[PDB]
């Protein structure tokens, strides 16, 4: 499966999903992250 980016972490697509890369999710230039688990970060203001 490709991933989906977590719109209730704020994240938003940076990337597409090709044969060689998953999905790459981020944040907007503004924005910080905190990172909740190895995966799993949010965006913040």
């Amino acid at each position: 499966s490709c991933s989906k980016c977590r719109k209730e972490m704020g994240q938003v697509e940076i990337s597409s999903c090709t044969v060689d890369r998953d999905t790459v999710c981020g944040c907007r230039k503004n924005q910080y992250r905190h990172y909740w688990s190895e995966n799993l970060f949010q965006c913040f203001n």
